[PDB]
């Protein structure tokens, strides 16, 4: 009746945190298999993203090759990174609708809760200094830290965002591209009042210029040259923009409404 559907988690979270969800679905979309994965849940979501691709990708390998339809993945906050990058490295993926529940597509650079208490000697100006060393790249924050102000020691240290988004050039970027390309719908979605992300605008791959102004997705190099597929997949309907007004970063796993609107259309 339903795809099956696999959720990753973000920054300190575990299944806990979905179980509204998995009602909103149950409610509307009776006897769908969701799994939540519980993988690098508390401290342990701090790890390098690219451990967490491979540890997810484990764990996800078997779901997928039971699903005859393919599968759906709905990917919250810094987890959207994780299964970009994921749907970005495995060339056999059957994953139909790919949920980007707010994430920082292109990256993150503003202060936050979170980021005084684990740094509470910087401030967003400032973390490059740190992020963009061999050890902080070694950090989950870090490795898609994306300062506007050192872009040249950004492409230089990334090991994580500056890759899977070709803005440095590796061996594999062509595959990559193909890879992310069998997704069949990239949702994105995201708003306003989200208070983290930043700019909220990362959600729908825009990102802050030199100036700090929030250029859209189609005036940066990863979509014009279509680095990972970004013009291709618009091109062709692939993406489905959903912003929302009234949720803040907490809130889009527990809103029927978004649920309702953005998200329950596309779990087929």
């Amino acid at each position: 009746s339903y795809k099956p559907v696999i959720v990753v988690h973000g920054l300190f979270d575990s299944s806990y945190s979905f179980r509204h969800l998995l009602e909103y679905i149950n409610e509307t979309h009776p006897g769908t298999v969701v799994t939540v994965l519980d993988l690098f849940d508390g401290r342990e979501s701090l790890r390098p993203l690219w451990e967490q691709v491979q540890g997810f990708r484990e764990a996800v390998v078997p779901i997928m090759a039971k699903a005859p339809q393919g599968v759906h993945l709905i990917c919250y906050s810094q987890g959207g990174l994780v299964c970009r990058a994921l749907l970005s490295v495995m060339d056999d993926h059957n994953v139909d609708s790919f949920i980007s529940l707010s994430s920082p597509q292109m990256g993150q650079y503003g202060d936050t809760d979170y980021l005084k208490w684990l740094f509470p000697t910087s401030m967003r100006s400032n973390l490059y200094r740190i992020c963009y060393s061999p050890w902080g790249q070694e950090f989950s924050i870090c490795n898609y830290w994306h300062d506007p102000h050192h872009d040249d020691l950004y492409l230089n240290a990334s090991s994580f965002l500056a890759l899977i988004n070709g803005e440095r050039d590796h061996p594999n970027a062509t595959v990559w591209r193909k890879n992310f390309l069998r997704v069949g719908h990239l949702v994105l979605i995201g708003g306003p009042d989200d208070g983290v992300i930043t700019p909220w605008q990362s959600s729908f791959f825009g990102f802050y210029d030199a100036n700090e102004t929030v250029l859209e997705m189609e005036e940066q190099l990863v979509y014009l040259r279509d680095s990972f597929g970004l013009k291709t997949l618009l091109a062709r309907g692939a993406i489905v923009r959903c912003p929302m007004a009234g949720i803040s970063h907490t809130a889009w796993h527990s809103n029927r409404t978004l649920y309702e609107t953005c998200i329950e259309p596309w779990l087929s």
